[PDB]
């Protein structure tokens, strides 16, 4: 332990021209979000990016028709943003750092990331990324079942909607049992 | 094939001196959620009633450090609440009618209900029971990662938070792709 | 720490007169397996019974046309043969003894044992019982999957067939890198 | 309106010079392995390629048991045969998928079981080597997944006689496989 996860904070969920994009609360984040990845990564930590890998005209994937095409496989959309990106240029080569694809909302749907995180006997994982209430929301409740604690960096997730923010905060603190931490990876009271 | 479950529609959830009780907004859809699991039943469905079965000092529970006992093995907080609790006196020795414990919130968490469903190959879950955005709302999201259409009975749903309610119900349909349907199993729009 | 699995030793998988026994092998562990099953006990390893429950009649489940019924819910069928019985009639109320039911011949499948494992931080299995080449070997196999250090009592598991007991130690040491033991819990060589 | 798995039939595992060759009995199979995988995809199914996805890891416990095989970006992992012509050919189809695995069975780890959901594929048909570790374990969790299972018996093939043997004797009497030939004719 430990390690942290980072969900879907690319191009195509974050920038002005997205093709999903969250917008102005998502922008937000991104000092805090990449402060605490390069913070993690410093002291040891595991990294997996976690990243929304869609082809057009899949359609057999239920997402098809529920949103708009976005983070299309060889499109700008799934690149990194901001610092965060750059952190991956400088380190994505290193052996604690994993780019994972995924198709469903949750990094353990369909993926390794459990067997990863078990190869290592990591205890502990560190959410960050969006959306709160979708991505990271089904992710914290997988890592739940899977019998993982769990930590929600508060200032590096984000929302489109502020009650639904709030909603999957008081979800992870009262039901999930998760520590809410600050970009120091200090917990919050 | 479709089979419909019934989650925690218990004493201790839903009964004024239950121990974790949701009170009156449980209480208020004993009517609506009996109707619909004698429906479900008449129509030829199959029936799953999922249920919390705790045990006291259980060290090793997460969720012993997060709410206080409820639900205990041989007590009867466990036992179904309303005319459902007639219904499984009934019918329970059905063969199409199921008892499973659960000990997490997720009805397909540590049981066999993903099992005994592939069995049957049914392709549709209709969901139903208390609390809508915890047991109800880990239910569905398991149920999404794994294939299966989703129906959400709305008047057979509860939760002791009406803004939590309101965010599980519109997760339920945006994000998961579920029909929301009445106590009649006709789509609501 | 440890976790010892004692899977399916019962009366209709041992004795004599047994549903589906494996006979004469079955009943030459007896000695082995209660002692092993004390010593790890007496260790502070936990203790999982992962015992075959199955319902006469049931036409769902693919196992029904290819053996004949055995271990039948509330028959004496179900109950542990030798020694062994003795030790759960003595111990089993203490907190680090189980007793699961399971339908697949995995102790894994459709049961909360890797729950239970995640909880106690598990990182070794130590199985026991019979058969090598079926409930054991399913078993190991599953364990591998999640991440399981594995060990196998080598005088503590038994098939009918000596050909498949030999390919499933084979199996255990070369292909699941387990570690074999005697019923002393000192590695073999 | 079902789907063919073919598992690991690649240069390391099948020619002559691989790094985890099975040798002269893992070359039998080429044709059956290469007509039956054209059968099925000309019958409409659909056809998964999961193959072994390796880095020379010491956090993989295989790495400590068996030498460096199927590595990433190497020819090891190339199609052996014809079934490799087919790949060429059909390989960008909308039916047809490669996935890389890390375990020996082809749903530890992977989307298998997902993709299989959404087309709603009751019935699995499992083709490649070996027949006692990756197609065994395959056919194991296909079968705790509810799965209906086919074996092509002269589409798999193992180093070891005893070993393919025990494996074919499993398949048919433990999990209830239905044991087929090249044509996917039932063998009794
Ligand atoms: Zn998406
Ligand atoms: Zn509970
Ligand atoms: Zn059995
Ligand atoms: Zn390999």
């Amino acid at each position: 332990t430990k390690a942290l996860i980072s969900i879907d904070y690319t191009e195509d969920f974050v920038a002005d021209s997205g093709k999903l994009t969250a917008g102005a609360p998502a922008q937000a984040i991104s000092d805090a979000i990449s402060k605490v990845t390069r913070l993690a990564f410093e002291r040891g930590d595991y990294i997996f990016f976690t990243i929304d890998a869609h082809e057009e005209n899949d359609c057999f994937h239920p997402e098809s028709k529920l949103f708009p095409p976005h983070n299309l496989i060889g499109t700008s959309g799934r690149n990194l943003y901001g610092d965060l990106g750059i952190f991956y240029q400088e380190h994505g080569s290193d052996s604690r750092v994993f780019w994972m694809d995924k198709r469903h909302y949750s990094a353990f749907s369909g993926t390794d990331l459990d067997i990863r995180l078990r190869e290592r006997r990591v205890s502990t994982v560190i959410l960050t990324g969006v959306l709160t209430d979708i991505c990271v929301l089904h992710t914290a409740i997988d890592a739940y079942n899977l019998g993982y604690d769990i930590e929600i960096v508060k200032p590096a997730v984000a929302s489109i909607w502020p009650e639904n923010h709030q909603f999957a905060l008081g979800h992870f603190k009262n039901t999930l049992g998760a520590k809410l931490v600050d970009e120091n990876l200090n917990e919050l009271f």
